């Protein structure tokens, strides 16, 4: 692909983060910690999923970023609409405000309803993240595979700004401790 030219500069919010994630001082690593993080409780934190959104708001344009997901065995990444719903159980799907992929259970799938199954060769390390908003488009592409595209939600309608959306996934293995991390442009 030809979409690294609308890199943008993501970093995360805390205030939107589950109480048991930690965040990094310059806001572009977070992990799941082993117990709550010391914080207050406020109506933007996530409480059931151990997930966080990106401060960036967006309502137009082409925007491309990159993820390093190296040696996790769960976590969900893409966009979702700013007003989705913080409290309680929900699925990840275009219906709920979620355009996302994820892995889970040694497989890769895109977060349409029901789910479609991906079809990757190579596991990746790092994923970009390609956001059209006029053409109501989500594209997901595989760094580690020369870019190669894993998956495009077409005929998206947003119907609000978006903003970056991650989950670390929980770590009731002890494999899935590692961080997911915002890679430099
Ligand atoms: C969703 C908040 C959490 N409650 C317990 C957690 C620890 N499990 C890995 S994370």
């Amino acid at each position: 692909h030809h979409h690294h030219h609308h890199m943008v500069h993501i970093t995360l919010d805390r205030n939107t983060a589950n109480s048991w994630l930690i965040i990094s001082k310059d806001r572009r690593q977070v992990r799941m910690g082993d117990t709550h993080q010391n914080v207050s409780d406020n109506k933007e934190r996530f409480s059931n999923y151990p997930m966080v959104l990106g401060a960036q708001r967006f309502s137009s344009g082409k925007m491309y970023w990159e993820v390093d997901v190296t040696q996790k065995e769960a976590w969900d990444l893409g966009v979702c609409r700013d007003s989705v719903q913080r409290k309680g159980q929900f699925s990840l799907s275009p219906e709920n405000g979620f355009w996302t992929i994820w892995l889970w259970q040694d497989s890769y799938e895109a977060g349409t309803s029901p789910q479609t199954t991906l079809h990757i060769q190579v596991p990746p390390c790092q994923i970009g993240i390609f956001v059209d908003y006029e053409a109501g488009v989500v594209s997901f592409y595989n760094i580690t595979d020369h870019g190669s595209l894993i998956y495009t939600f077409s005929e998206c309608v947003f119907a609000g700004p978006l903003r970056p959306f991650f989950n670390v996934g929980f770590n009731y293995s002890g494999g899935n401790a590692a961080p997911l991390k915002l890679c430099p442009l």
